[PDB]
């Protein structure tokens, strides 16, 4: 296969990274059992085929590391993954998918099983491309879609407008999260558009990319605000 092997020592990873976060960064969810969940997880992928991924697989653990991240504190980074750095101090309220337990853990990770096997496989993994019914692929997927579902209140999107087409339809947000917002939780969504200063901007919030979403926005009745933001 084409993708990354399974990551080294991946299933002490897990359980190390779920203990932290159970113990300093989320003392709230001091009571889930982060051995319980290491198990989930593993048995979710170990021993099967690693294309024949469904988000049923992943039934147990979505329910052991459940989580509902307060409402207005909703975020994501559209094609601006790296550039949240700068933006840190503005950030320490808000929850990315990466802030969540599930997400937290599984953060920057790979695996796949395979058949007959007991254990993970370290040597390669399908990636997206290969097939995208590969366990690390069908997670994200649906880790994304269920964050965006559980989102309340406000939600917020940082958007690059240092490149034409900030919104992205072909984005995971685009193609995913912004279609699994509720109306019945999501009264608005505030989008930023990033510039770094003293540049042509090549997408603008009066840009077609822009419009784009708001028509999504508009769909679906939830309110659409964009605001233009040189950033720190």
């Amino acid at each position: 296969w084409n993708g990354k092997g399974s990551t080294v020592d991946f299933q002490e990873i897990i359980l190390r990274r779920c203990y932290t976060y159970i113990r300093v960064v989320q003392p709230e969810l001091g009571d889930r059992d982060c051995q319980k969940i290491k198990k989930a997880f593993t048995d979710a992928f170990i021993s099967k085929d690693p294309c024949s991924a469904r988000e049923e697989d992943y039934d147990l653990l979505m329910k052991l590391g459940h989580q509902t991240v307060p409402c207005d504190k909703t975020v994501f980074w559209s094609k601006t993954k790296e550039l949240a750095h700068q933006y840190t101090k503005t950030q320490k309220g808000l929850f990315t998918l990466e802030n969540t337990l599930l997400g937290y853990i599984a953060d920057d990770l790979s695996w796949c099983g395979k058949v007959g096997s007991s254990e993970i496989n370290l040597e390669s993994c399908p990636d997206r491309r290969n097939c995208n019914s590969n366990f690390v692929s069908v997670f994200w997927n649906l880790l994304s879609k269920r964050f965006a579902e559980n989102a309340c209140g406000m939600v917020q999107v940082f958007l690059n407008g240092s490149i034409s087409n900030a919104f992205d339809k072909t984005s995971t947000f685009g193609r995913v999260e912004v279609h699994s917002l509720q109306p019945s939780k999501v009264h608005t969504l505030k989008a930023w558009v990033i510039h770094d200063s003293g540049k042509t901007p090549r997408d603008t919030c009066s840009g077609s990319s822009i419009n784009e979403l708001q028509l999504i926005l508009r769909g679906k009745n939830i309110k659409f605000t964009c605001q233009e933001n040189y950033r720190p």
